[PDB]
């Protein structure tokens, strides 16, 4: 059952998708937005 998961999936293109009508923002500014949540990572 364990072993992987979903590579970017789940939420990526799911709220990919949903985050651009909601922002008003596009694709391009998406793909640095993800990338940018992934290397800070929350701020705690």
């Amino acid at each position: 059952a364990k072993r992987e998961f979903n590579e970017n999936r789940y939420l990526t293109e799911r709220r990919r998708q949903q985050l651009s009508s909601e922002l008003g923002l596009n694709e391009a500014q998406i793909k640095i937005w993800f990338q940018n949540k992934r290397a800070k990572i929350k701020k705690s």
